[PDB]
């Protein structure tokens, strides 16, 4: 059984994303599990925004063209290198980059950890099939009350299981990976820690997140109504749930 929890503050809408410093570059850190599950935290924190829910990751760099610079989609880049429809880029593939493109702020897309925790509430009891569609570079989900993060103590620092719900790895150089799917049996109305933990080491960044409910509704991209945050109350005595299917109910 997924432990599940029923925190009891007042609820906000979308997850919390913290930003942490990855180097341009780095071909090693991003596709070491001990780094994924717990180790970003160790790198300085750059920031974060909270109340996030749609959490796809969609990242493209510029082509500076000589009609003005614009984000080339990746699978438009040929050459060494132009952009389809906006002719040679002037610019290199191989810096980084800043914009806001990542949830509003303002950091490096190219090269940056991002760790985001909320709780799931499941609408319906049954197997939930989250989804990666490809990853570029790496990124982890975690799901549960001993695998993502502690009931009523989502703000802690990492806890440090490795035990992924899905785990995903672009070879360097290689081509973006096939879909992921990671399975878990929900009850309905319980809180699921959530984590997600995704690296950017250099250029495009990608991680298209989806789950499919257990009558076949497939959420994408969007998790409002899903994903909620709750500020840590480390004093709430009954916020775990071990085994919702065996838990005592009380009203
Ligand atoms: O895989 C390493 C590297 O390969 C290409 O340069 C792009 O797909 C990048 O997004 C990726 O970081
Ligand atoms: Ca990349």
């Amino acid at each position: 059984a997924t432990e599940a929890c029923l925190p009891a503050g007042q609820r906000k809408s979308g997850m919390n994303i913290n930003f942490y410093q990855y180097s341009l570059k780095d071909s090693s850190t991003y596709s070491n599990a001990a780094y994924m599950a717990y180790g970003y935290a160790s790198k300085t924190k750059l920031g974060s925004v909270g109340g996030q829910t749609d959490i796809s990751i969609d990242y493209n760099i510029p082509c500076v063209s000589s009609s003005g610079t614009f984000p080339c989609p990746q699978e438009d880049s040929y050459g060494n290198w132009g952009c389809k429809g906006m002719g040679a880029c002037s610019n290199s593939q191989g810096i980084a980059y800043w914009s806001t493109d990542l949830f509003g702020f303002y950091t490096t897309p190219t090269n940056v950890t991002l760790e985001m925790t909320g709780y799931f509430l499941p609408p319906q009891t049954g197997s939930y099939t989250f989804k990666f569609a490809t990853v570029d570079d790496s990124a982890i989900l975690s799901v549960g009350g001993a695998t993502a993060f502690n009931c009523c103590a989502q703000q802690q620092p990492p806890i440090t299981s490795t035990n992924f719900t899905i785990d995903g790895i672009k070879p360097w150089g290689g081509s973006l990976p096939p879909n992921i799917e990671g399975t878990v049996y929900m009850y309905a109305g319980y809180y699921y820690p959530m984590k997600v933990v995704y690296s950017n080491a250099v250029s495009w960044g990608t991680l298209p997140i989806s789950v499919t409910l257990p009558d076949g509704t497939t959420v994408s991209d969007d998790f409002e109504g899903y994903v909620y945050s709750f500020d840590d109350d480390l004093s709430q005595s009954n916020c775990t749930v071990p085994d919702p299917s065996n838990y005592l109910e009380v009203l």
